[PDB]
């Protein structure tokens, strides 16, 4: 892990060159009712393209491979699991609908994903995005703080201090008006 690797990802602001990046950075935790257990020394990362070595993409979503790696891990379904992903973008149609039903399968896993800014691909899509929010795992907009949190665990800050800043913060703020309209609609 570099010092700046969680900043280069986050740091993607400029990629907007024509060209699509993704960066999704996720860490695993067990817990044990009797105790909790952080396995937080260890971490991984997933990318939403596909391998090289086969040649061209083939086609590959970096939300969708956090959500086959849970089942690879074979948790057991008597132990309490908690696992939070790190993404800053809208999942893809297909994602959305494995979400919804992926926690019904596994409701004892504790998934949280926080996104940084959230862009509807298509429109009329609304609805998946409120049910996405009941199913699809708890969401919030990632903000300064919980970004700190992030770059301790995910890089070694020892000697490399990050400052962090509100200004992302205001830009959430105004994102959270519009995401706060789909919760809004939460229909009782
Ligand atoms: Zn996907």
């Amino acid at each position: 892990m570099d010092p700046p690797t969680f900043t280069f990802n986050f740091n993607n602001e400029p990629w907007v060159r024509g060209r699509h990046e993704t960066y999704l950075c996720y860490e695993v935790e067990r817990m044990h009712n009797d105790t909790w257990v952080l396995l937080n020394q260890r971490r991984g990362f997933l990318c939403n393209q596909a391998p090289h070595k086969h040649g061209f993409l083939e086609g590959r979503h970096a939300e969708l491979c956090f959500l086959d790696v849970i089942p690879f891990w074979k948790l057991d379904l008597d132990q309490d699991y908690r696992v939070t992903c790190f993404t800053s973008w809208s999942p893809c149609f297909s994602c959305a609908q494995e979400m919804a039903k992926f926690i019904s399968k596994n409701k004892h896993v504790s998934l949280c994903i926080f996104t940084a800014r959230i862009y509807d691909d298509q429109g009329r899509c609304q609805e998946g995005l409120r049910t996405l929010a009941e199913a699809g795992a708890k969401i919030s907009i990632m903000t300064y703080s919980e970004f700190k949190h992030c770059w301790d665990t995910f890089v070694d800050h020892q000697g490399c201090p990050f400052q962090p800043w509100d200004g992302l913060d205001e830009h959430s703020q105004d994102l959270s008006g519009r995401l706060r309209a789909i919760l809004q609609n939460q229909e009782n």
